[PDB]
């Protein structure tokens, strides 16, 4: 019950790895210990490959099927449609990794005939044949993190035409089944504003809270063919097209229980017995069975009034506390269950009674104040990876754009209006790339936002009032404040001076650019502007935004 075997052939990489932080006029101005920043590469997968391989063990009892039974009612009143070759097309990233077949990601896109007809050989095999394995390749991730390093995380992935064929036989199923089955529980269908306003009335609901977070050691790798064959058996309870149900047992059967790895030079890695992080299923499969067992988890522990926030591997439980004592022996039972059903902790869970002390999505609740002085909690991190990462992106260009999904998602934060907005408002500026689209990833899936439009996309997902917070807790500030003096980078006044700079020049362009330096750079001035809501707003189509998660299912919205 190994979650790997290996050959001993090395995971290689597509192109040339860098691993230094890449510098140029630019960098400065952001950080200065331009060597505390790392990209992890291919060469760093051998000690990810040892972490990754162990045995599973997995016991399952009454709790287990009883929540598993439950599940399945709530599964059998979903109906999910098969998507069409071309609806699938459009929905693959453009610099999706290219087949093997002689199509690429663009080809896909433009519906070119040779991928098309690919497509269409891939699906009638996967009608016909329910046994035979399909071939994944396994890749070391480049991410960039700063230092205390952490060796490559690891993506296997099918083919492309196998991945729109995915998209064919479950995209309608992963994005309408887990908020069926879950409820309230199911993380994805909030927006950073929704899911603040979730926790805070979840945390107020109780007479006495008590809260923690579940941080599973290597999920992937802890999910077993028995919870991959679960997670086919609630897909099954679905009203689908026959098509459609032969379609998901043969990728069950041939792709997601397991299956051989094969590196970037077309040589055999070894063999997966478990997750796949590069499939069209891992963010829902991880979703309703981390679901399924902290459910079950929950009920061999006894927790009182159990509130539970799930979202692919990441969880979070709000519950009436019993005190310090009976606490700490409900989370040692509540771990013991997991550990039975093989989701052991990387670090063991600890009961937390300030809302603001739970970090989960490597995230926590903290409170700042609007204009009126009206206290207004929002989502905030520790700013070191963004800003990391922020300083490879300055230097170079991705295909993900971090600092703009950290905007975003982070809009009410002290460190994304000061340093993340003045930054690259700069950069954009001085290269004249206001009005050039960006891609950035919202809960997995891909989507290409127009730079201009952040005023409004903020104020859809986290109110005016994301424009106007000050008064931040001495806590964040000190966190944020630790953050720059440890990476080197300027302190928040210097931000400041900028701001109006960045600020100042937007407004002499008038416009959309004037909008943004009205509404994003308010807090840089003392005479503030007046923010009344904004039209364009309300024009937006922010629909597939958050409705499901798609982390490794290669989605573009
Ligand atoms: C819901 O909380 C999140 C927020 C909040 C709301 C806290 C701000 C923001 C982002 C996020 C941050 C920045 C850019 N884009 C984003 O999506 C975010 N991104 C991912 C995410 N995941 C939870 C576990 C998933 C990985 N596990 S797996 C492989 O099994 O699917 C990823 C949660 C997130």
């Amino acid at each position: 019950h190994m979650s790997y075997t290996w050959t001993g052939a090395l995971i290689t990489p597509c192109a040339a790895e860098e691993s230094k932080l890449p510098i140029n006029a630019l960098s400065n101005s952001l950080l200065r210990h331009h060597n505390m920043v790392y990209a992890t590469t291919s060469r760093s997968a051998g000690l990810r490959q040892k972490k990754v391989t162990f045995d599973r063990l997995q016991v399952l009892d009454d709790h287990y099927r009883d929540v598993l039974k439950e599940m399945k009612a709530k599964a059998s009143t979903v109906k999910a449609k098969l998507l069409s070759v071309e609806e699938a097309c459009k929905l693959t990233p453009p610099h999706s990794a290219k087949s093997k077949f002689g199509y690429g990601a663009k080809d896909v896109r433009n519906l070119s005939s040779k991928a098309v007809n690919h497509i269409h050989s891939v699906w009638k095999d996967l009608l016909e044949d329910t046994v035979t394995p399909i071939d994944t390749t396994i890749m070391a991730k480049n991410e960039v993190f700063c230092v205390q390093r952490k060796p490559a995380r690891l993506i296997v992935f099918p083919d492309l035409g196998v991945r729109v064929c995915e998209k064919m036989a479950l995209y309608d199923v992963v994005s309408t089944l887990p908020q069926v089955v879950m409820g309230s529980s199911y993380g994805f269908q909030y927006s950073p504003g929704q899911r603040v306003e979730f926790l805070v009335n979840t945390w107020k609901s109780k007479k006495n809270p008590m809260g923690f977070s579940y941080d599973t050691r290597c999920f992937d790798s802890t999910v077993t063919e028995n919870d991959i064959r679960v997670e086919e058996s609630i897909y099954q309870c679905c009203d689908l097209a026959p098509e459609a149900r032969q379609a998901i047992k043969s990728l069950t059967e041939r792709l997601y229980i397991g299956g051989p790895l094969t590196n970037s030079k077309g040589q055999n890695c070894g063999y997966r017995r478990c997750r796949a992080s590069g499939v069209l299923t891992t963010s829902c499969g991880n979703t309703l069975t981390c679901y399924l067992k902290a459910s079950a988890a929950c009920r061999a522990a006894k927790l009182q009034d159990c509130t539970m926030l799930v979202n692919g591997d990441d969880l979070v439980v709000i519950c009436e506390s019993a005190g310090t004592q009976e606490d700490a022996a409900s989370l040692r039972v509540f771990t013991e269950a997991m550990t039975r059903y093989s989701a052991p902790p990387g670090d063991p869970p600890q009961p937390e009674y300030d809302l603001e002390l739970i970090t989960s999505c490597s995230s926590n609740v903290s409170v700042a104040h609007d204009a009126s002085g009206k206290r207004v909690y929002y989502l905030t991190r520790d700013p070191t990876t963004p800003l990391a990462r922020a300083a490879w992106e300055t230097a170079r260009h991705t295909p993900v754009n971090s600092w703009l999904g950290n905007i975003i998602m982070y809009a009410p934060t002290l460190w994304a209006r000061m340093i993340l907005m003045t930054h690259f408002f700069s950069i954009l500026l001085a290269q004249e790339q206001l009005e050039k689209a960006l891609d950035c990833q919202i809960y997995g899936a891909c989507y290409s936002i127009e730079p201009l439009d952040l005023p409004q996309i903020i104020e859809r997902l986290h109110g005016l009032s994301a424009f106007s917070l000050h008064s931040y807790s001495p806590g964040e500030i000190n966190r944020v404040a630790s953050c720059l003096r440890k990476l080197g980078v300027p302190p928040l006044r210097v931000w400041r001076h900028r701001a109006r700079s960045v600020r100042a020049r937007l407004l002499s362009q008038g416009g959309r650019a004037a909008t943004c330096g009205k509404y994003l750079f308010n807090w840089a001035v003392k005479t503030k502007l007046k923010l009344t809501p904004i039209p364009a707003a309300s024009r937006l189509d922010l629909s597939g935004w958050f409705v499901a998660g798609y982390s490794g299912g290669d989605i573009y919205h």
